[PDB]
């Protein structure tokens, strides 16, 4: 059985590495998606095929073909991401929903994510930057090297859990909060636990598992979180994501109470580790590039002198900080790849793609490709200067994806990271210490991970 | 899921090759079980551990340990073979049955395999020797090379199908016989078709399949064969083959009789157990005679002494062919066509100083132990004299196991040895064998459920006088 699809790419003449029975090419992933994808690009060229168990995946690098997949043919042919598999009510989560159901949910949610509602949301979220400074100061004053994940992760989880669930939380300075302990538990679910990695090898189990109400999600942890958010909703009727969705419940039928909870949960899964990782990578680049850090601090000092609290409108003016964030995301696109399932046979941009193949856009490869970037391993924020905008193809540079199924939280994530970076750089200056892994090494994971934690030394300003 | 047992040999201090998720070490078998077992013996020592999918298998080479597994702790701990998996009524076949069910059917079949009953069966079986000679004469007389499998396969099938189903068949000279075509279709099933090899990667599917009455065997053929045997059973009601002996047994002692359905299952399993084994060994024996002309001559000399002037072989005369027994035994040493024995460990135990956990399969590498210089002098040389009476105490019966050992050993051993001798006598009374341009020397083996040759064995056969 373990070989039935393994002839597909050879029959179509798409190059690729030879798959093993049952495993496909999965063992080759374990050195990291980013290195495996690049190796395939270097040796097979513009297009290649691989197998993740029995699932074939076609890699594409042509920006015209990528626009066709991500944009033009999104609703018709390439509408859904790969299942993973047995879920329950989390079928309603915007990132898991498919076809017409996804379209309704993305539509219901678009009001919640406008820049206008974001601007209204900032004053409640600037508060969490104060906790970050408190947490960082407590770690950095002892003279010790700081583990960036500890404080930036706490900031990421505090901000996204608070606005998604409607509950101010402080994970470090109040770890006994049930919400902290439970949300922490929730976040233990990784798409790389041995349950998911077995479903990929025999995906025919999902129908049986769903017939038995088995889910890959922590059923108990979600049961408590739902039963707790129920009480908040009933008390609140006597500007976070929870309120915005509540307000939208009165073309598409409004969100059900169950559909809303699925959104709140998926926001945390989507926002926690991405934002945490990217914040750490940004500070790492700043530490290893003093004069870039110096120029960020000068600019912050210009718009927000004397540790003035950041606002939407002021953060919106940190154009250089924007370039620094954009250049960090080129080097470390934490999702690595984009994926779409082909719903039917098509020929696009000179290539036939059979039904059921997963199209894969290797963002990391395109971000690091010398064809599109000079010295692509160099951290040069100037690539994202206003004047170099014509030379950046939005199908080559895709840290938040593209098209109708892109990151719906991109604008919130950028502002949120700038709010935190401002606070922290208003008060501190980062520098490599003894334990800092330089150059940084990456490690296998669902997202871009570091081999060893990023440790720097943080010095107070004045 | 794909590694759930893969730490087990590490955790026990037992060495072995690093297994892959889901597959275990299975990709390494495809070069041949015999060559894989020997490689593991060389580089890992007396004991080693492998994984066939999720199933851990422990190889042992110590005769004392082998004798604990095969003999002492057989009914208590090492009772059953590995399943393969979904089977229907064939659960009653002796080789597949387990625990008290196996103990029952093996006891009901013991009367049928006594040497007395064997002797009463030879007058009926010697006939297929004449058919064998006729088929060989037709191929050999043109002076062409003869493909040993073609006549020896036919003989083995004719013999085992005739005595198991109770009809005389002649596969070559009457190939449109419906029994021939169906038995040939039945034997198409091999323990290596991809269905049984996917069940090994996910064994939890077997209960599902059995709930759906799905079977790994060809239900098609077994249906027609059962209906055919039933008509035969009524004609006899108004006579010494395996069918009769199991019918007669149907007439309590320590166990209830065989049901008609249990009887059919044994007839089917007899053909699976005896067809390809008997064919391959007969060809290996003729290959050794052709490549060792003196041994052939000495064998013929003994045959002419006991059965002068082409006298037909009988049970009492074939019993007198002491040197022919040496040849057969030496051939089976070089070519133990089963390669290995296996037993499932029913429960935790510690035998001769080694702990073995529940659910492991213990494996005895017969082929490894037959070619092991630790126990044989020049083990690659074909020397029939290791089995002379003067050298009886030099043959450890847990090192030399072409028929297995203990209560779960090959119940057809004695029939097999006599059946082969009946065949070799007729053939060696009428022909001498010689290598030709196409005889692969030395013989190259190939991967399979039994020991197979790379290329078919092809020899020249000259008639005597
Ligand atoms: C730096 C932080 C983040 C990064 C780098 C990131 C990256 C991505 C990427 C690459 C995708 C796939 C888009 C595609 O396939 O085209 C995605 C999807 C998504 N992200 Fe983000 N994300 C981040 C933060 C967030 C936040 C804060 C939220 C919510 C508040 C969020 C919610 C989502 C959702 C719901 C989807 C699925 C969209 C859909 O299927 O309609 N993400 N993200
Ligand atoms: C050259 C011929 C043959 C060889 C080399 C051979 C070899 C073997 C071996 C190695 C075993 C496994 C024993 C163990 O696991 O300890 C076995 C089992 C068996 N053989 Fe034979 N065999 C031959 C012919 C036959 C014939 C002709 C029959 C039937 C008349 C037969 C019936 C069986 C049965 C029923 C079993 C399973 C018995 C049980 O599990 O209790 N075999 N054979």
């Amino acid at each position: 059985y373990g070989t039935r699809t393994h002839g597909l790419f050879k029959k179509l003449g798409i190059p690729g590495p030879t798959p093993l029975p049952f495993l496909g090419n999965a063992l080759s992933f374990r050195k990291g998606y980013w290195t495996f994808d690049m190796e395939c690009y270097k040796k097979y060229g513009k297009v290649w095929g691989i197998y993740d168990g029995q699932q074939p995946m076609l890699a594409i690098t042509d920006p015209d073909m990528i626009k066709t997949v991500l944009v033009k043919e999104c609703y018709s042919v390439f509408t859904n991401r790969r299942p993973f598999g047995p879920v329950g009510f989390m079928k309603n989560a915007i990132s898991i929903a498919e076809d017409e159901e996804w379209k309704r949910i993305r539509s219901l949610l678009s009001p919640t994510f406008t820049s206008g509602k974001l601007k209204e949301m900032v004053p409640i979220i600037a508060q969490y930057g104060d906790v970050l400074v408190r947490n960082l100061r407590r770690e950095a004053e002892t003279g010790k090297p700081v583990t960036l994940k500890h404080v930036f992760g706490a900031y990421s989880m505090d901000v996204i859990t608070s606005t998604s669930f409607g509950v101010s939380i402080d994970s470090l300075n109040n770890p006994q909060d049930p919400f902290v302990e439970n949300t922490k538990k929730l976040l233990r679910f990784n798409p790389l636990d041995p349950f998911v990695l077995s479903i990929k090898v025999f995906p025919f189990l999902t129908p049986i598992l769903e017939a038995l109400n088995i889910t890959v999600f922590p059923r108990e942890v979600i049961s408590f979180l739902t039963k707790s958010v129920k009480q908040i909703k009933e008390g609140r009727l006597k500007v976070d994501f929870l309120q915005l969705m509540i307000d939208s419940q009165n073309t598409h039928k409004a969100l059900s109470d169950l559909e809303l909870m699925a959104q709140s949960i998926i926001f945390i899964f989507a926002g926690y580790e991405t934002t945490s990782s990217v914040l750490s990578f940004i500070i790492y680049e700043l530490a290893t590039h003093p004069d870039v850090q110096q120029k960020v601090q000068k600019e912050i000092d210009t718009v927000l002198p004397n540790k003035a609290p950041p606002t939407y409108d002021t953060v919106l003016q940190l154009e250089y900080l924007d370039m620094v964030v954009n250049e960090t995301l080129r080097l470390f696109p934490v999702a690595m790849r984009l994926e779409r399932v082909c719903k039917k046979d098509v020929e696009i941009n000179g290539m036939f793609i059979p039904k059921g193949v997963v199209v894969m856009i290797p963002s990391y490869v395109l971000h690091h490709d010398p064809k599109y970037w000079t010295e692509p391993e160099k951290f040069l924020p100037e690539r994202f200067s206003a004047a170099n905008a014509d030379n950046i193809d939005p199908y080559i540079y895709t840290p938040f994806g593209s098209g109708p199924r892109n990151c719906i939280g991109m604008r919130f994530a950028l502002v949120n990271m700038k709010l935190a970076l401002v606070r922290v750089l208003q008060n501190f200056s980062f520098k490599p210490c003894k334990e800092t892994q330089i150059p940084l090494k990456l490690r296998f994971g669902g997202l871009l991970l570091t081999e060893k934690p990023i440790v720097l030394k943080a010095e107070s300003r004045d």
